[PDB]
């Protein structure tokens, strides 16, 4: 099967209590899983069959799209946590973020606003846009900010129902609290440098 | 203002096919949300003194996604009943059979496209200008309505919060269930003013 689905860096019950492992288990295994098989079953006998992932969502539309693009943001998303992460940035990003928000509660308040006020299916970013300043994006249900060619992602957090919906039913609030006790800047710090350069 | 309908029913009667714990999240917090939000965001506009269906007309954004989620779920509450389900009776079957060949061609049909909708949305039965039934789907808080394709008949929400805690991802089981709830009463009410 051309599209693999990549593994985790981390346990399933890595992130626990902030996100559960029953959530990965469904959302990794389940959802992220889902959306591989069915890309490839959907890639067959099209051009896109030898294209990568990227190459995939950057150049389909419809059903093929939105499982291409859905894939890679999961991924972009898993990335984006980890056990032993959260707390204060690091390295550059503690900079830069220091640079085009003022301090990292000023982004925390902001990228939380963000997250919590999206209406239906979507995803919260953190990207360096065209201007190589970082701003805070939304897209929604499987858009991403390389589709829309709006800067460069750093980070994601998936703000779909099924991301929260067994560990804080309605309470999207309070996923997106507890998500900032995963929050990887080893991974964001990974994505500035090549994205800067 | 906006106040949020009463159920026809109550909050365990649709289970175990919707549970009581679905229902109380659905009602009481989503579509309740709905309307606190709406009533916030309307004080001292012009929306204030306009009906929900006015507002869902003549909105976009914020207000729109408020006011027609509002509506939208008390069309789908009334949508479902206990003692409902199976076999569609009285007027609403003999159009099926006039539209769709079968209740079975339906029943397929709808439930496919309800599995199919990426993302947030819902599915409809509508009945058109022509006087026929067609089936629709909508994304997020769009309905028929806001989009004039014709007169709702039906509806069954397919956002994740609508099955989540019963089903999981396998939304296929949730709508194989709604077949067990679906209002034909409600639907025949509704084409009877339709046509
Ligand atoms: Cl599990
Ligand atoms: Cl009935």
């Amino acid at each position: 099967m051309a599209i693999i689905l990549p593994k985790l860096k981390y346990a399933l019950n890595a992130l626990s209590p902030h996100i559960s492992e029953e959530t990965l288990n469904f959302h990794y295994n389940k959802h992220h899983a889902g959306y591989v098989n069915k890309l490839n079953g959907l890639i067959k006998d099209t051009p896109f069959a030898t294209k990568s992932l990227v190459e995939i969502m950057k150049e389909s539309t419809g059903a093929i799209f939105n499982n291409a693009a859905q894939i890679w943001n999961h991924s972009f998303y898993w990335d984006s946590m980890g056990p032993n992460c959260g707390g204060e940035p690091h390295g550059e990003i503690k900079e830069k973020i220091q640079e085009d928000f003022g301090s990292f509660n000023n982004f925390k308040n902001e990228f939380s606003n963000v997250l919590c006020g999206h209406f239906g299916s979507g995803w919260g970013w953190l990207v360096l846009n065209n201007n190589n300043k970082l701003v805070i994006l939304q897209t929604h249900d499987a858009g991403n900010p390389i589709k829309d060619n709006t800067g460069i992602p750093i980070l994601t957090c998936d703000i779909w129902e099924h991301a929260y919906y067994i560990d804080y039913r309605n309470d999207r609030p309070s996923y997106v609290k507890a998500w900032w006790n995963l929050v990887n800047w080893n991974f964001a710090n990974e994505n500035l440098k090549k994205a800067l350069q």
